[PDB]
């Protein structure tokens, strides 16, 4: 019996989703199981659950980002340069695999969503439009980011079933974290500006792995690492969303978690 919009808002009443909050979700739609009216029943639920003045911020990123086509060049390639599409906000598809409810979320009315083709952000409320602006090539998760602004706003984040490694908020630990070694990326995006393809080249942290050792693609990243840590420590609000175990976390609390962790482990 698939599950009801009603009986989903009670859930994430259950779990400490308050009328007003400012919530990231992290879903496993496979975890969660069939809905009444697919996806975008938990959508609704979600929305219902935050309230009027309440926030939602998906990371949902690209499908076509050109990003391993221009990764480590200092200008896309010639053919990537001629014809890639520009990245159009309120027309571009999100990234799949960081989860199919991102294009339910990316597509519902008044849904905004942020200037940055890779890291791009998705937000839904009365502070969509601070949240999804400014979004710069050079500020993907870190300083400047929609993910600062939610760090900055007592951002919950709410994972319903999804893996200790979807946990994006863990990159702006990442960024500013003194450390030494810090990996770094060089990538090229095609942007709108005033209608105008503009393609813009720049540097920023290595988001799949701040260093050598967490960046390995057989062995789990940093935020997996830092992740499973802080909630092997930590309690946090748990319960079923839908059929999916779910946790609501303070986002402020594990990011300050995640620096620290860092920090103990590497030399500045
Ligand atoms: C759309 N362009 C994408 C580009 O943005 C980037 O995506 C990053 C992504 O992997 C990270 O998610 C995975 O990380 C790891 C360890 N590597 C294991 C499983 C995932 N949790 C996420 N935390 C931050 C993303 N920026 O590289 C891939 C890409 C397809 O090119």
């Amino acid at each position: 019996t698939p599950w009801s919009k009603s009986e989903l808002v009670r859930q994430l009443r259950d779990l400490g989703v308050r009328s007003g909050d400012m919530v990231m979700p992290h879903v496993s739609l496979r975890a969660v199981g069939p809905l009444a009216d697919g996806p975008q029943t938990l959508v609704d639920a979600l929305i219902e659950a935050v309230g009027p003045t309440g926030n939602i911020l998906a990371f949902v990123s690209w499908r076509d980002s050109p990003y391993e086509q221009t990764l480590g060049h200092d200008a896309p390639p010639a053919a990537i340069a001629q014809s890639w599409p520009a990245f159009d906000p309120d027309h571009a598809p999100a990234y799949p695999g960081f989860g199919a409810i991102n294009e339910f979320i990316r597509t519902y009315p008044g849904c905004r969503r942020t200037a940055h083709p890779d890291a791009s952000m998705a937000a839904i409320g009365p502070d969509a439009a601070w949240l999804v602006a400014p979004h710069e090539m050079g500020a993907a998760y870190g300083p400047r980011s929609p993910i600062a602004r939610f760090l900055a706003h007592a951002g919950k984040i709410l994972s319903i079933g999804a893996g200790p490694d979807a946990v994006t908020a863990l990159h702006y630990a990442e960024a500013v974290a003194r450390i030494e070694g810090k990996r770094r990326v060089t990538y090229s995006m095609p942007l709108l500006r005033e209608g105008k393809r503009v393609w813009v080249t720049t540097s920023d942290w290595d988001s799949n792995g701040i260093l050598d050792e967490y960046a390995a693609p057989d062995g789990p990243d940093a935020v997996e690492r830092i992740a499973r840590d802080y909630l092997a420590r930590t309690r946090v609000a748990q319960g079923p969303v839908g059929g999916a175990q779910s946790r609501l976390i303070d986002a402020a609390d594990i990011v300050s978690f995640g620096i620290e962790w860092l920090e103990a482990r590497h030399a500045a």
